[PDB]
């Protein structure tokens, strides 16, 4: 399937070059998956999300998105237009606040919350979480993470927008789980992505369009949004078979673009989520 004029962070992960601008990928599109938006909500409502999108728990008075950064997210997963995997299904859950923050402890409910949770589900092609969240290094936050990987969760969580090594914040530096940098439309290191040696992989980060609350649309930056590049991305892969939840990282790795990203710190991986995808 070929979307004309996509966003360039899709049309990124299904090319070996950058500068073009459709997005290229098997119409399975990520049907029979599930990807769980761990963030401030998901307006659901949104006609770009076709009814496939849910909110399915909340920490706070309301499980509506009254920030936009989880709407955002959860676009850039599986919306119509703005999605890696547009026909998969998108669970919310509010671990965020409307101002965008969370505390530890409320998070780590959360991510314990999806490895149970998806028990209640039907995602026969396999489950993902996106965790475009972090703060400072916490063991106990990295654990929450790891378990979630393994009860059998692809888990990409965002490596940071400190342009610092990423050893330093949770739940980034949890080496079992995907860790993801971000990238421009040029192939260069965002200017404010995090690095270091416990990255997998860099997804599109840098003026990245998707859904916003009010059933509108906007561009943002951030490794929050090179996440759900991945979670998507595995998502779809894990659809075609070609993966699990427990590889999904590794595979993305394996078949990256490599060596194409500019001011990559020596001894960060330099590598570019790639769906492979050939017509």
């Amino acid at each position: 399937a070929a979307q004309t004029n996509a966003p360039w962070g899709l049309a990124r992960i299904s090319s070996t070059s950058p500068g073009t601008s459709t997005y290229y990928y098997d119409e399975s599109a990520g049907q029979g998956s599930c990807v769980y938006v761990i963030d401030t909500g998901i307006e659901a409502s949104h006609p770009e999300f076709e009814g496939r999108a849910q909110m399915v728990k909340t920490y706070y008075y309301s499980s509506r998105d009254g920030n936009g950064h989880g709407t955002h997210c959860a676009g850039t997963v599986g919306s119509r237009t703005y999605g890696v995997a547009k026909k998969t299904q998108l669970f919310g859950v509010k671990v965020l606040d409307d101002n965008g923050s969370g505390q530890y402890s409320t998070i780590i409910a959360g991510m314990d919350f999806v490895a149970s949770d998806k028990n209640n589900r039907n995602c026969p092609k396999g489950v993902v979480a996106s965790l475009s969240l972090g703060g400072g290094y916490s063991s106990s936050v990295n654990s929450a993470a790891a378990r979630l990987q393994s009860s059998g969760v692809m888990v990409a969580v965002a490596a940071g927008n400190n342009n610092a090594d990423a050893r330093n914040y949770s739940p980034a530096s949890e080496p079992s789980v995907c860790t993801v940098g971000a990238s421009d439309r040029y192939d260069r290191r965002s200017s404010f992505s995090n690095y270091g040696s416990v990255l997998d992989i860099f997804g599109p980060g840098t003026d990245i369009l998707s859904t916003w609350i009010g059933g509108s649309t906007r561009s943002i930056s951030g490794t929050s949004m090179a996440t759900p590049h991945v979670a998507g991305l595995a998502a779809y892969l894990m659809t075609l078979g070609k993966t699990t939840a427990a590889s999904a990282c590794r595979y993305i790795a394996d078949t990256a673009n490599k060596g194409d990203l500019s001011n990559i710190p020596f001894g960060t991986v330099n590598l570019l989520a790639y769906n492979n995808y050939q017509a």
